[PDB]
């Protein structure tokens, strides 16, 4: 593993990431493939970077943290909202049996699908759509992860959780916090994790 890669991993560990499976997945996904050639030198810096349409690839720490919170196993059926570059999608694909991923901007969904195909990842289903609606046909899910921030928790994304299912998302506008929602019998339990700042999860009209 390259110097820049081990530098990132060490930084993430120092920042409290403990799941070595998640770190191993991070190491195995060529992050540079997910940003423009112009950002090649900084592709492994622990920062967000511009991707195709006013959107950004998330900071590797935030990716690791959110991925940890989902408590994934190789049996997990996962729903991801906000494919973007496909970077987080690729990470999840290394960890679980199947990932379904929804992106509202057709241009991004299309490029992401190709990238994942190019990485020999065959356990991913991608969709151009509005993730406020989840993906009912593929439901329920053991884990749902949202990489854009709605002002409220989308109802469908609780409904589509299986028993013991975990939803992880940033919530808010002026004040955003990362939240974990767990389905437990007749109840959902909502915990607050940390402060964050994401682009909004945009409702309806597909870009
Ligand atoms: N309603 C919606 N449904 C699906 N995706 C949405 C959405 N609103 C915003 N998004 C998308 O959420 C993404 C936030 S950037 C996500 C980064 C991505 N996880 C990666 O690794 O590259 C953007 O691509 C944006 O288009």
């Amino acid at each position: 593993v390259s110097r820049r890669v081990q530098a990132l991993l060490d930084q993430l560990r120092a920042q409290g990431i403990q799941d070595e499976q998640v770190l191993n997945a991070l190491a195995a996904v060529p992050r540079e493939k997910f940003v423009d050639e112009a950002f090649e030198q900084k592709a492994w810096d622990n920062i967000a970077l511009p991707i195709g349409q006013g959107q950004t690839i998330s900071q590797p720490y935030m990716v690791a943290r959110m991925t940890e919170l989902l408590e994934l196993t190789p049996q997990s059926r996962v729903l991801e909202i906000g494919t973007g570059s496909g970077y987080q999608t690729a990470i999840l694909a290394h960890l679980v049996q199947h990932v379904c991923s929804v992106e509202r901007i057709k241009g991004l969904q299309w490029q992401a699908r190709r990238r994942l195909k190019n990485l020999d990842l065959h356990n991913v289903s991608t969709r151009h759509g509005d993730g406020w609606q989840g993906w009912q046909a593929r439901a329920p899910f053991d884990a749902i992860i949202v990489t854009a921030a709605p002002p409220e928790i989308p109802t469908a994304l609780m409904t589509q959780l299986d028993e013991g299912g975990i939803l992880v998302l940033p919530v808010g506008e002026e004040h955003q916090y990362l939240k974990r929602v767990r389905r437990r019998g007749g109840e959902f339990i909502i915990d607050t994790v940390e402060a964050v700042r994401f682009v909004p999860l945009v409702k309806g009209e597909l870009a």
